[PDB]
């Protein structure tokens, strides 16, 4: 469980890591936040990554969101350099 890259306004995780900006995550951050914005159909439109404390990663989960249009899922990491590309499937959590 280490830090990750602070991506922002990126078209895809691939190119995002391909460059790997020479920066460093903020303080009071142990977990890694991940937010991928997809289109209504199911295409990667944008993605954002940043470091966040356990508190911020207390409640997360990825799923299909077709309310207004674009579907974006949220999730956290548990390892170093978690800027890897995510799969493409339907998942459901309990979030009890």
């Amino acid at each position: 469980m280490f830090k990750c890259f602070t991506c922002e306004k990126a078209a895809d995780n691939y190119e995002c890591n391909r460059w790997a900006p020479d920066i460093y995550c903020p303080r009071e951050t142990r977990y890694c936040y991940t937010q991928h914005t997809m289109e209504v159909t199911g295409n990667s439109i944008s993605v954002t990554k940043r470091c966040v404390p356990l508190e911020e990663c207390l409640s997360t989960g990825c799923r299909d969101s077709e309310h207004e249009g674009h579907k974006v899922c949220t999730s956290c990491c548990e390892g170093n350099i978690c800027n890897l590309p995510l799969p493409r499937n339907e998942t459901d959590a309990t979030f009890a």
